This record gives C-alpha cells, structure tokens and sequence, in this order.
C-alpha cells in the first residue's frame, strides 16, 4: 500500500458531490520522470443515470470513503520485476471521480446536483505537484485507462500548455491511452447520443483543435481517438486491444457468419485506425484487461511486450531503432489468433 492519499488542497475542485478530489503518490527522488495515470469506468450523462451510479459506484463520485494508500501495479508498479519500463518513476494515480471521461469544467450549484470537473481535477493535481517535485521533472506521462485513457487523449495537451504557461518548458509532456481508442461503428444487433448529451451536461471541454475542425454541437466527435488524435501536438502512445470487451458490449456483441463477419470487420476497422499511429500496441485479443495489471508484461506483439515498446518509445523520443520497434499492431484476424493474449 504505497501511494498515499493527498485530497486537493483547492478543496472547490471536487468530485461529483462536491468532496475533494485527489491523488495518490509515491514519490521517487532522484527520479526525474513522473507517472500520472487516469482510473477509468464508464460515466453519467443524466440526473437519473448519475443518481444510480451515486447509489452503487459512489467512488467513481465521492472521495468520503477512499482509503488512506493504494498499491502501485502494472505501470504504477516500483518493483521491477513488476514493471520493466518505468519502476523507478515518480507515481501518480489519480481516481476517477468526476464521471466526465475527464472533460468536464463545471461546478455543484443551484443548479447542478453534481458537479463534473476531471478537466480541472487534471489541471489542479498538476499545479499542486509542482510543489511536490515536478517542477524538476524531465518527462511527465499522463497515462490512463479504459475513460481514463480517453481522458488522456483529452487532456494531453492541456496539460502541456499549463506546463508552459506556468514557467516549465522544459518538462516534456507525453501520452499513454490505454483501451480508450473506439470506433463511433454500427452495432452488430440495435453511446455517441450519451456522450453528446454527457457533454452538454458535464458543460464538457475537447481539445481546441479537434473542436476547431468539428464545430459548435459537434464536440462528441473528439472523443473518439481516431479523429481526435491527428490533431494533438504531444507525443501520445496508443494501447487498444482489436477486439475491446467494451468496444464490443457496446456494438452489442456478447459463431455464425454474419457476426464472424462483423468481428473480423471490427479487428480490420481498429486496425486501419492505427496505421498511421507510430506508436502503438494493439494485440489481437478480446480482452477488457488494463496497463496497471500486474501481469501486462506477459503480452507481446511480433515477439516484443508492452514494457519494451514503451521502453523503445523512450528512445524514439531522445529514425526507427534497430531491435526496439514502436509500432506493433497484429495482423491475424481473430480473437486470440496472438497465442499471448491473456486467458
Ligand atoms: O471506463 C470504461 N470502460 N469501458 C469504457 C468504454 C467507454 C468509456 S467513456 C467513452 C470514451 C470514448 C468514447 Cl468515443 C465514448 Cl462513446 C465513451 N469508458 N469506458
């Protein structure tokens, strides 16, 4: 149990219930790379809906019952062993509590029963571990999960001009999105009409140029990651398993020809999304297993893992590098045709 719970001292950024939000950290001195990473689950886009979720997710809306630590796993983890990649970084996990995929800027009032505020949850975390050591930082990762890992796509860039805007240009700002990258598709047998509604009701920021091209109404659009990723400036890195048990529950899939063709057609879409994505990792596997696992070293594409992907991105950012690819994409049509693939 080895992060520990720093509640915003800016206690007007807040969950869904107006309770501080937070952060947990483990600081590592002498480490000048910092680990952010945003939890994931889903979100709310309506009173009633939102009402639910407070009855039965209450922390995804409420820091009052959070505990005091929680233990780094995965790419949150310091054992090496655990984490090949970054197991000397400084570690940040911030939890999801603002029901928003991280877009919202808007606060409990007369009228809003809740407030929606992971955009200025990211922004104030940030601020306040300046203070804490990241001002000396050489890399910042903003990673996440699952609506984490959309929210990174979201947020990014943000945080790279808040950076530069306060005095640090020096800190290199990057992206990990893991399992946060779908495809607006047509369902195999009948979520962009929530996440528009969501947004409206969050009062939801996108990215400035992804809204610039998609316009006023239009803003659901850049959270999609193929057509909100082409237009950030911060390196980012895509994890996405092809065959995504979410991407699936919400395409209602749950074999005969017609949904053969229909699951090989999504592999091949997913696929085509991230041929210009030089940094990826997208195995060919149904799985709806996330980065901060403690087993995500298992998985490889083409004979190399996650860890050494990430690892060879590092040295792509110091010309592709002999032995050390970026970019691993399966190519085998099925579920499970990569023999890696968690069971
Ligand atoms: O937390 C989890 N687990 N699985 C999922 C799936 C979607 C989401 S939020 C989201 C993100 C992107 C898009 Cl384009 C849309 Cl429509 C919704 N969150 N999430």
């Amino acid at each position: 149990e080895d992060l520990r719970l720093h509640l915003l001292l800016n206690t007007s950024v807040t969950c869904n219930d107006g309770s501080p939000a937070g952060y947990y950290l483990k600081e590592s001195r002498g480490s000048r790379r910092w680990l952010l990473f945003l939890e994931g689950g889903w979100y709310c886009f309506n009173r009633e809906n939102c009402d639910s979720r407070y009855d039965t997710m209450r922390r995804l809306m409420s820091s009052r019952d959070w505990p005091r630590t929680r233990t780094g796993t995965g790419i949150l983890s310091s054992q090496p062993e655990e984490n090949p990649y970054w197991w000397n970084a400084n570690m940040v996990f911030i939890p999801y509590c603002s029901s928003d995929v991280w877009s919202g800027a808007s606060s409990k009032s007369e009228k809003n029963e809740y407030a929606f505020m992971g955009a200025l949850i990211i922004q104030e975390v940030v601020r306040e571990l300046l203070g804490r050591g990241l001002s000396g930082a050489k890399v910042l990762l903003l990673a996440g999960s699952s609506a984490g890992g959309t929210g990174v796509l979201l947020n990014v860039d943000r945080v790279a001009e808040q950076l530069e805007k306060l005095g640090y240009p020096a800190i290199q700002v990057r992206g990990l999105a893991d399992s946060g990258w779908f495809l607006d598709n047509k369902q195999y047998r009948h979520p962009t009409e929530a996440i528009r509604r969501g947004i409206r009701y969050w009062n939801g920021v996108v990215p400035e140029r992804c809204r610039r091209q998609f316009q006023e109404g239009e803003e659901w659009n850049c959270f999609f990651g193929y057509k909100v990723y082409p237009t950030l400036r911060s390196p980012v890195f895509v994890v996405q398993w092809l065959f995504d048990e979410a991407q699936l529950t919400v395409d209602n899939v749950h074999v005969q020809e017609g949904l053969r063709l229909y699951i090989q057609n999504l592999g091949r879409e997913l696929r085509h999304t991230l041929k210009d994505v030089p940094a990826s990792f997208a195995p060919a596997c149904l799985s709806h297993e996330i980065i901060i696992r403690s087993h995500w070293t298992d998985v490889q594409v083409k004979g190399t893992s996650l860890p050494r992907a990430l690892h060879c991105w590092d040295r792509s950012l110091h010309t592709p590098l002999k032995g050390c690819p970026v970019h691993l994409v399966d190519s085998c049509p099925w579920p499970h045709c990569n023999p890696s693939c968690p069971t």
